[PDB]
C-alpha cells in the first residue's frame, strides 16, 4: 500500500502513488481525463487516465468494467496494454475513483501525414497483427481510424481507443444494419485508411449516413443479386433497388500509379458482402506483405469471457466487480 499524493490541475482533483511524479495534462473530455507523467520505477515515460465518475450510472459502471477487463487481457506488441491500475480507496465502501496507466504514446496516424510504399507496407501489416490477436478473441474494435492508431519515431504502431468523423471509416452493413456481420467490420476500415495514405486524401468523406453509402456504392457498385438475397431488412433492399444501379469501378483507375499488390489487397478489403471479406489473418498472408510476414510471430490471444455483457446487475455489483479485478491487478515484468 504505497504512499499517496494529492494535487490539483484541470479543475479536478488527482490522487497518485508517489511512484508516478511530474504530470502535466494531455486532453480531457466527456470520459476521462489523461496526465502524462513520469514513472520512477522503470524511468519510463508514462500516461494516466482519471475516469469521469466511473460509477454514476448502469452505463457508466459497466463500461467501466469493460474496459478494465479488456485492458488486463490485451499483451500483444501492436496493442495497447495495462502496466498499472490504482485506486486510492482503502476499502470497497469508499471506493469512488479508477485510474488506469498505460506506455505514453506520442503522435497518432492522424498527425503524421502522402508517404512512401515501404511505409504503408510496415504500417498496415502492424494494424493487421494487432487484429489477428483482438479477432481471435472475439474482440471487435467497432471504431478503428487514424487517431485511434499511435505511432512513434521507430514507425511502431499500437491500437488503442481514445475514445476525423468515425462514419468516414464504417463498414456500410454496420452503419445501417443492413446484413449481418462479424470481425470483418474492422477489415473495412483499415482499407479505408490504407487507400488514405496511398494517395493523401480521405476515401469517402460523407456528410450522413446516406451520402457516406452513395460515395461508397460509386466505388464498389450497388450489390448483386448474390448480396442482394441475404439482405435481412425489406425497407433497406427496397432503397438499394430504388437507386440508380452504379457499376463497380476498376480499382487500378482509381488508386493511379499505386503498387498494384496493394491495388489487390484493397479489392479484397473493400467488398460489400461481409461473408466475402478477406479477415486479418489471410490479409497477412497477401503477397503486399512479403518482406514482413512471418506466420511464426503472428500470435492469438488467449480465451477471452466476455459473458458479463449479457447480464443486467445494479451499480453496486458492477462496482464490486470493478474493484475485485483492481486487486487482483499483477503487473507485467519488465
Ligand atoms: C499524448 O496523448 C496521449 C497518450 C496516451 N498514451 C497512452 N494511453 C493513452 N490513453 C489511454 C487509453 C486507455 N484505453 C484505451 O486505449 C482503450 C479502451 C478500450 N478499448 C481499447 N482497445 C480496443 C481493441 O484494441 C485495443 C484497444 C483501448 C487507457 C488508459 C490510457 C491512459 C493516451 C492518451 C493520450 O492523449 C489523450 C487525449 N489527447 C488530446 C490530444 C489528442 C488525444
Amino acid at each position: 500500500r504505497p504512499t499517496f499524493y494529492r494535487q490539483e490541475l484541470n479543475k479536478t482533483i488527482w490522487e497518485v502513488p508517489e511512484r508516478y511524479q511530474n504530470l502535466s495534462p494531455v486532453g480531457s473530455g466527456a470520459y476521462g481525463s489523461v496526465c502524462a507523467a513520469f514513472d520512477t520505477k522503470t524511468g519510463l515515460r508514462v500516461a494516466v487516465k482519471k475516469l469521469s465518475r466511473p460509477f454514476q450510472s448502469i452505463i457508466h459502471a459497466k463500461r467501466t468494467y469493460r474496459e478494465l477487463r479488456l485492458l488486463k487481457h490485451m499483451k500483444h506488441e501492436n496493442v495497447i496494454g495495462l502496466l498499472d491500475v490504482f485506486t486510492p480507496a482503502r476499502s470497497l465502501e469508499e471506493f469512488n475513483d479508477v485510474y488506469l496507466v498505460t506506455h505514453l504514446m506520442g503522435a497518432d496516424l492522424n498527425n503524421i501525414v502522402k508517404l512512401t510504399d515501404d511505409h504503408v507496407q510496415f504500417l498496415i501489416y502492424q494494424i493487421l497483427r494487432g487484429l489477428k490477436y483482438i479477432h481471435s478473441a472475439d474482440i471487435i474494435h467497432r471504431d478503428l481510424k487514424p487517431s485511434n492508431l499511435a505511432v512513434n519515431e521507430d514507425c511502431e504502431l499500437k491500437i488503442l481507443d481514445f475514445g476525423v468523423a468515425t462514419r468516414w471509416y464504417r463498414a456500410p452493413e454496420i452503419m445501417l444494419n443492413w446484413m449481418h456481420y462479424n470481425q470483418t467490420v474492422d477489415i473495412w476500415s483499415v482499407g479505408c485508411i490504407m487507400a488514405e495514405l496511398l494517395t493523401g486524401r480521405t476515401l469517402f468523406p460523407g456528410t450522413d449516413h446516406i451520402d457516406q453509402l452513395k460515395l461508397i456504392l460509386r466505388l464498389v457498385g450497388t450489390p448483386g443479386a448474390e448480396l442482394l438475397k441475404k439482405i435481412s431488412s425489406e425497407s433497406a433492399r427496397n432503397y438499394i433497388q430504388s437507386l440508380t444501379q452504379m457499376p463497380k469501378m476498376n480499382f487500378a483507375n482509381v488508386f493511379i500509379g499505386a503498387n498494384p499488390l496493394a491495388v489487390d489487397l484493397l479489392e479484397k478489403m473493400l467488398v460489400l458482402d461481409s461473408d466475402k471479406r478477406i479477415t486479418a489473418a489471410q490479409a497477412l498472408a497477401h503477397a503486399y506483405f512479403a518482406q514482413y510476414h512471418d506466420p511464426d510471430d503472428e500470435p492469438v490471444a488467449d480465451p477471452y469471457d466476455q459473458s458479463f455483457e449479457s447480464r443486467d446487475l445494479l451499480i453496486d455489483e458492477w462496482k464490486s466487480l470493478t474493484y475485485d479485478e483492481v486487486i487482483s491487478f499483477v503487473p507485467p515484468p519488465l
